[PDB]
């Protein structure tokens, strides 16, 4: 019904099948790659039953300011983007300390990100968008100065990039999009978000479950 | 007022009185023997706020597909259940990634779980019982394949049998019962999810806490 | 236009400008500074978050018992009452066992601490003001009997005697407020809060953040 659905219904698809790509592929005795197969595994399972409670329509609220805000999203992230975080600090071997600072950081991300969308008073939903905004921007900065094996080094830069540039791509698709000014129509948003949610989730974990960087 | 109110006062008071002795008992300084008094006393503290929550109606809702649903189980499921295998991982000296797969998946068996309770689409309520089942299947086979001190072999079997006989008994108490089918009356089901979560917690904790098992 | 808006405002300034404090303070080589930085600086990061969701309207709901009740210090005190537990826990090298007992029991605390605040019985709502209680009490009790360099010593000595004191202020301004009795109004109560959340945050951090016992 809703014209969005065709992008939710492939974003599910598309999530089904990487997390099945996953688990067949880790079927794995190292104990750091199973590390990394459970991380990346667990990102894109939880993406499909997002996008799944998308689809049905259980992931989404109508918001006053009758706006339809896809709050699933936000159940998704909030876990999916920690754990992201996590196979890249694992990859560098953090300290614990740069663990917990990402992880905070991430969490004050999308909790205000959620926040803004369910917002009522218009300007106001501007003001949570440039705290979470303040945060990504913490974290890409730990992610290049608050950080090793060579094959370590080279997947890790790549990951790194991609992560810079997809995640960055966020924040703009909200303030143009449904959340935000109401420039882009939601269905091209949910367009936009298919795109970065796959590739930040899928093409991200067969970059870094075919290097040989998971293994120690 | 409600029928079902009888087990949900036997279950408050058996969680409370298992929280208590638990408690008791663990007055232990071994580090390892500390660390399963802990998880053990908190399962059913947590259990015990969450049926008190139901038993005085403020754990219960009403979903249309006019139906009551007792959406407090979800709450104590999210931290009880990964509790209880952080038990078994810890007894079994489980890698870190096996544990973060175990969790994870239990996360998700839960919030699929919520999510099938609270939809309002009769017919979709089922699909979501069937990922959380998968879920809880890959669970089940983690626990038997995915994994030795003789008397923690000896305590990771009878708990491991436990574990795989009861919780199984739950999917199919929410499929015949007011979250599913409606062949079995909300009355008996609370008496069903009460029998399981007693011994789940109480009768598991009990096992465990008698072994030497617990003990470095 | 509430009158209570004048200590939010406050509240979210302290907050928000102790953050920076501790950020600019924490840019630190040392592992061990690190994660009390991290945990340190995260904690007033979330209540300047929560303070201004309350200023802005979005944390506040109305619990029919009308009774304003701001929620979002609940989701405040969900994640920065756990954090200032684990600053504890660190300083004096506390047992993972010991760490999950803190966490645990912190969680139910805040739990029923929500649950109270969003009862519509209104003689319940003084029932889970028990639990609650008691849960704090077990905290305070692991703190002083649960439980080492001169430094950390003194140090922890400190930090704990503080965290006994105003925490344990917390519930009688529940009891007395509008949450509870209803004997101190709302602007009051709101007050006792800020100074209380600001001492326990900012207070707090600016003593460990200066002691040398942070760095191994
Ligand atoms: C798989 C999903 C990923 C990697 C999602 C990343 C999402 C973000 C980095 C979102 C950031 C946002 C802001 C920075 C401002 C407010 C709107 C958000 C939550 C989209
Ligand atoms: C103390 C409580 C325990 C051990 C609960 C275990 C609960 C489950 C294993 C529930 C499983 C479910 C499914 C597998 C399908 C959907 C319905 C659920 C959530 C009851
Ligand atoms: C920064 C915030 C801090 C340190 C908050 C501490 C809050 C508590 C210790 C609250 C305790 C409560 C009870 C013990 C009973 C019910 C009411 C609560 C949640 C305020």
């Amino acid at each position: 019904g809703r014209p969005e659905w065709i992008w939710l219904a492939l974003g599910t698809a598309l999530m089904g099948l990487g997390t099945l790509y996953f688990l067949v592929k880790g079927m794995v005795s190292d104990p750091d790659a199973k590390k990394f197969y459970a991380i990346t595994t667990l990102v894109p399972a939880i993406a499909f039953t997002m996008y799944l409670s998308m689809l049905l329509g259980y992931g989404l609220t109508m918001v006053p300011f009758q706006n339809p805000i896809y709050w699933a999203r936000y159940a998704d992230w909030l876990f999916t983007t920690p754990l992201l975080l996590l196979d890249l600090a694992l990859l560098v071997d953090a300290d614990q300390g740069t663990i917990l600072a990402l992880v905070g950081a991430d969490g004050i991300m999308i909790g205000t990100g959620l926040v803004g969308a369910l917002t009522k008073v218009y300007s106001y939903r501007f003001v949570w968008w440039a705290i979470s905004t303040a945060a990504m921007l913490y974290i890409l900065y730990v992610l290049f100065f608050g950080f090793m094996r060579p094959e370590v080094a080279s997947t890790f830069k790549v990951l790194r990039n991609v992560t810079v540039v997809l995640w960055s791509a966020y924040p703009v698709v909200w303030l143009i999009g449904s959340e935000g000014a109401g420039i882009v129509p939601l269905n091209i948003e949910t367009l936009l978000f298919m795109v970065l949610d796959v590739s930040a989730k899928v093409g991200f974990g067969l970059i870094l479950l075919r290097s040989r960087a998971i293994f120690g």
